[PDB]
């Protein structure tokens, strides 16, 4: 996250840390509680990833420094990528992991709600991305939790940007316009979380962007609303 502040403990409790083993442990990507076996994620988080059995699901994580060899953590039964996805730039990027067993939801693991059906037209104007990644392009994950409050952009304005790719309604994108706070390198598919009458939606996955808080250059979120009956028919 560029241009964020370090969160606290219990504050962003749906967020997870998905970790790959192979060769070695280390954070791969975000991910977002929405079911008690089910975590919303990015397809594009699983190039080279060889099988499921390499995926460690950490939840309840502040500090990527408090995970030690007895942490415990969620394996990961199917990786359920959307079946169109080719890159993060043309769209589909969207995945789910079932994990091996259910969470049970404590202050520090909570599931978030999906957009709510007669929401679409909803204006959301309280929005945060969430995630460990670089806090400039070229930098290191982060040992804690980073936030910062981006507003959506409007998806004529966003493909005014991005002239060169396709911004389908199935995208949201959000940033300022002189730039400054943005996902980057290790956030992506986290949530964009937005608060509507106290209740927090997951309106979009991290997905990608041209640079990391450039000018101009908003970041781009799957659209997670126009997922939402796929979502239903996989978890059901
Ligand atoms: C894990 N890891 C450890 N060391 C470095 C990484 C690392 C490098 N790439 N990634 C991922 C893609 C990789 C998982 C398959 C990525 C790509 C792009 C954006 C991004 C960007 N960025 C543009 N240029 N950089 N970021 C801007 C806006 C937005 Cl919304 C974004 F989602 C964010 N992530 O996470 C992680």
């Amino acid at each position: 996250i560029v241009g964020g502040t370090a969160s606290v403990r219990g504050e962003w409790p749906w967020q997870v840390t998905l970790h790959t083993t192979s060769p070695t442990q280390r954070h791969l990507c975000g991910g977002s509680i929405i079911g008690n076996q089910w975590i919303l994620t990015a397809a594009h988080c699983f190039y080279g990833v060889e099988s499921p059995k390499i995926l460690r699901v950490y939840s309840g994580i502040l500090n990527q420094s408090e995970i030690k060899e007895d942490t415990s953590f969620f394996g990961v039964q199917e990786i359920i990528i959307h079946d169109q996805y080719k890159m993060a730039e043309s769209g589909y990027d969207i995945a789910l992991l079932k994990l091996e067993t259910t969470v049970n939801y404590t202050d520090s693991q909570r599931p978030i709600s999906l957009p709510s059906k007669g929401d679409r037209n909803v204006i959301y104007t309280d929005c945060w991305v969430t995630g460990w990644g670089y806090r400039k392009l070229r930098d290191k994950i982060q040992n804690t939790l980073q936030k910062a409050k981006i507003p959506l952009v409007t998806n004529e304005e966003c493909q005014k940007r991005y002239r060169g790719h396709k911004i389908t309604h199935k995208m949201i994108c959000a940033g300022y316009r002189e730039g400054g706070k943005d996902a980057c390198k290790g956030d992506s598919g986290g949530p964009l979380s937005c608060k509507h009458n106290e209740v927090w939606h997951l309106v979009g996955i991290t997905s990608w962007g041209e640079g990391c808080a450039q000018r101009e250059r908003p970041g781009v979120y799957t659209n997670v609303v126009e997922y939402v009956d796929w979502i239903l028919e996989k978890t059901q």
